[PDB]
């Protein structure tokens, strides 16, 4: 009679669970107050989210969750849609100037993560919320929750329709306004979170690309477009993204997502203007940005927040849990968002799908999907504090940079070889193995990376507390760097006068010798192969 | 400043008509009450749809109106999720029973119209929005009408936010629900129409092919697959559409459009079922269509209205004009709908414009708007009447199909001829004159099809009041069909024993050949 499961929120995060849920022989109902097809934020790819995207599709069988992790595969099985992500871009802008060409960055990604996409959320939460229902998940939209009731039996979700669920165990897969969150009073109030910043974001149709509005010398023009990838245009406590669908031959989506983090500490609100009008003054601070939308036109009502960052003391009890997204939000800064919710799924499918078969609710059973939920936020936290704190100096930044970076290219490997070797073997331990690390939420788990960036954050937050100027700060971290021996000096990320890293086969080659002779265990066991296996890899 | 035109409503028929006058300078604002992206009915093209599509492109100068003209040019331009419609399929059903194949007609859209498609309209809808602000529309979405106040010099709408706007003129581009229609009493209470049918649909996953759950014997199975196009499952006063969006190699979109259109008069309102019980409670009457649908799911709340038919009795003011939909509306069957809407778009657009450059506003300049209008609506509901009748026996049917799908290529060849004259000579006169035709708001407007039609709807009428025996009906119409000499004979309409029209290159060559040397005027100057 009752549901095994009630999913709130109807998007990527619920849909993926339902759909595996649903797949395994569950009895899944969706809840969700809104109605497909529906605009949702959160639209850039890393190579992390790519890898454990395909993982959750092998370890739990669900194709189309695979569809999800490259360019080719979502426009092939999602929609034509979706724009390409080759590269994260970063350029620095200072009020009235022009952009300093020796002010950029540029992550180009190595081939070997895969392919990154720009989603367009309507078609592929469309697309997983067709598939969730295909595999025998029950929905109902535009149901509004108005309360939630927990006994020794399950779970009662009470609608405005008058109208009631019955379930065994309920997952809140909401965001900000979680009814699950409102209910047993699970916000930090005041949130434990040290990054501070606002919103404002909208679609444009008519932006053009960044490269066609910048005089940039023709050595110092980066090796792939910038409007090949996601543009950060970077300012002092601030940063706007420039995320085109339509960056490839043939593109179907003329839209662009635009959108503008201010730290509200020093950028109080404009209640006396609109959104929109908020948005084009800080556009008019920048002449290269300017120039870049100045035909640029929203096809969208602007979304304009107070401070976004929020969480949670507890994110697992007794029949519930509290989706990354729900839990949780930090900034859409480096697109650490789809790849938290998809580290949760990972670890709270199997764990709930064992408990619900033995009938078990014990909180203990989840305790490592708790330990997980609150390290990513606070991993997270640091990062983007990091970033916002550097904005004010680039040679600040540029160790920020390269130290994020490096760790993106060694953590997927991490990921992705104990998937091929699950592949390979048929033996599931060496995903489990993923889980026995000391650094839960950290995207690259390994001692000598946790010292640095732990170095970084004492640096970053002594600047935010004025114990040190950002030129001392700068200095230090720019010393560790050029004495360190792991950050992958084929690719660059070793030199701070190399601002455009560009993998390359050749590099990838050079990297897997390198790591071949390494005296470092970890590098060895990450990156170490013959020539030979690296260009079978890149088959 | 004022707007030159405010239009309530952004699905296609608002934004096409702001992405014309926008382009052509004048300054736009569309409100509407929704956002994109969202569901819309109405996914079939038909047609004279398509050609009028490439007349209003090519006329006003927006090439995105003729990316809808063509299943190539909607997938390459719109997006991915939209399927193809190669014919028009109808299956007759009775109760309990197999569906007979010689029961069975099709209707595979020649060369010459162009290629339809299945809009998914969410997609359509978007692509037409975004338009239409690149051209520099003016747009408020979520966005609820309260008051719309006219003057002298223009119109005032309130919000429910409490903002206004101010213009010149006013579009009424909604549908049912259009705020002037309901704030100037324009509906006609009761309607005039003689068409009756309320509608349940939505979208589903896991629609198979009819074609894969019909034991049809191999020498009556249509020269295309039913799948490839919209499907008609035809019964006692309704029928059921399947509008798959997945009919094509490596399509992307794995939706299906499935709705029925029941006679309320014979299938009265069941309150006690839900929408998807009612609906399913009709496809147990049918094993083929039980078998279709056996593993489908809704992806959507079910839809289920009250009798969906309406109609106005003044469709333009003094600074103000009632857009096709939102003036009236039948039913689905045939996709007139769309067709409806791009007459009135072609016949208003430079109308408007003219009125907007003059500061004229004299409602005498938008009197053929108003008969168009009114004209569509009264000929679309006899189409359909007719129809519902002709259920109950397929040999009357087998006429009411082929007098309606032999004027698709003469009403079609008509509005393409005119086209490529305007292009040609340069002049928008060509155009022009398809607005003095002797019937406003027929497909086929000449002498011959109109006295062909007035007789199908007089007998059609009258088995409906019981005077004339539907089996009387059937072979005095069977009898014009064989003695008639304007039913295009190549393609097998004047052949009462030919179920699927099947227009290949050899056939329309032969049209050509027989057209050359008609005694009609008509034929000769259209297919020759
Ligand atoms: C401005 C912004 C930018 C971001 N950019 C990025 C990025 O570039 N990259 C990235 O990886 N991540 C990004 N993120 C994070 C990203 O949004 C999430 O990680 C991702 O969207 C996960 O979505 P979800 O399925 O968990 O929930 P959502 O997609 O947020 O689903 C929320 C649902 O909750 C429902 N709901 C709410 N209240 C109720 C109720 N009472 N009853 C019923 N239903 C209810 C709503 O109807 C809605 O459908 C961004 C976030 C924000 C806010
Ligand atoms: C069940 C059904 C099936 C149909 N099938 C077909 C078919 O197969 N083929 C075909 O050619 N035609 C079909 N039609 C007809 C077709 O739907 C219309 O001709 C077509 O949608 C016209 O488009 P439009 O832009 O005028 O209106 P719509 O598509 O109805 O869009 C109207 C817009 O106005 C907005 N709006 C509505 N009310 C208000 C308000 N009060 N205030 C503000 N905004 C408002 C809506 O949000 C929406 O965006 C069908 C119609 C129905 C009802
Ligand atoms: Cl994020
Ligand atoms: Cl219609």
């Amino acid at each position: 009679r009752p549901y095994d499961v009630v999913i709130i929120g109807s998007g990527l995060s619920g849909t993926m669970l339902g759909s595996i849920l649903a797949k395994h022989g569950f009895r899944i109902m969706l809840l969700d107050g809104a109605h497909h097809p529906r605009f949702a934020v959160g639209e850039s790819t890393i190579g992390q989210t790519l890898v454990v995207l395909r993982l959750i599709s092998d370890r739990y069988g669900v194709p189309e969750i695979a569809n999800l992790a490259s360019f080719q595969d979502v426009l092939a099985n999602v929609s034509s849609s979706h724009g390409q992500k080759s590269n994260f871009g970063f350029m620095f802008h200072r009020d009235g100037e022009e952009p300093d060409p020796n002010e950029t960055s540029q992550f180009r990604i190595p081939s070997i993560v895969g392919n990154a996409a720009h989603f367009f959320r309507q078609d592929t939460d469309s697309y997983m919320f067709h598939a969730a229902v295909r595999y025998g998940c029950d929905a109902r939209q535009y149901y509004r929750v108005e309360n939630i009731e927990f006994d020794d039996g399950g779970v009662t979700v009470s609608g405005a329709d008058g109208s009631t669920v019955r379930a065994r165990y309920l997952v809140d897969a909401s965001g900000f306004r979680s009814p699950l969150a409102r209910q047993l009073g699970l916000r930090e109030e005041p949130s434990r979170l040290k990054h501070h910043a606002r919103s404002i974001f909208t679609h444009m149709v008519g932006v053009d690309a960044i490269d066609d509005h910048v005089d940039t010398p023709a050595e110092l023009r980066p090796p792939v477009p910038w409007n090949d990838g996601t543009m950060h245009h970077i300012f002092e406590r601030g940063w706007m993204w420039i995320i085109p669908f339509n960056n490839h031959p043939g593109a179907t989506n003329p839209l662009c997502s635009v959108g503008i983090q201010l730290d509200e500490r020093r950028y109080p609100a404009r209640p006396d203007l609109t959104p929109e009008e908020e948005f084009w003054s800080h556009v008019d601070r920048f002449p290269a940005v300017q120039r870049q939308l100045k035909g640029a036109r929203s096809v969208r009502e602007w979304v304009r927040t107070d401070r976004m960052q929020y969480s949670s003391s507890r994110t697992v009890g007794e029949r519930w849990c509290l989706m990354s997204h729900a839990a949780g939000f930090i900034d859409p800064l480096f697109s650490r968002g789809l790849s938290n919710t998809c580290e949760i799924i990972n670890a709270l499918s199997w764990r709930l799908m064992a408990a619900l078969r033995e009938d078990d609710f014990a909180v203990e059973r989840f305790a490592y999907v708790e330990e997980l939920e609150q390290g990513l936020l606070d991993w997270n936290d640091k990062l983007v504090n990091n970033s916002f704190i550097s904005f004010s100096h680039y040679p600040l930044w540029n160790s920020v940079f390269r130290i994020w970076a490096s760790a993106s290219v060694i953590g997927g490997k991490r990921i992705l070889n104990a998937l091929t070797r699950t592949k390979e073997t048929g033996d599931d331990s060496h995903c489990q193995a993923l889980d026995d690390n000391p650094y839960p939420g950290l995207w690259c788990p390994l001692d000598f990376y946790k010292e640095a960036f732990d170095e970084l954050t004492e640096l970053c937050e002594a600047v935010d507390a004025g114990h040190t100027t950002a030129e001392e700060a700068a200095r230090v971290l720019e010393q560790r760097v050029r004495e360190s021996d792991w950050m992958l000096p084929a690719l660059g990320f070793n030199d701070p006068d190399t601002h455009h890293i560009n993998p390359t086969a050749d590099k990838m080659i050079r990297i897997a010798e390198w790591a071949t002779g390494h005296h470092r265990p970890e590098i060895r066991e990450l990156l170490a192969a013959s020539a030979e296996e690296v260009r079978a890899a890149m088959r």
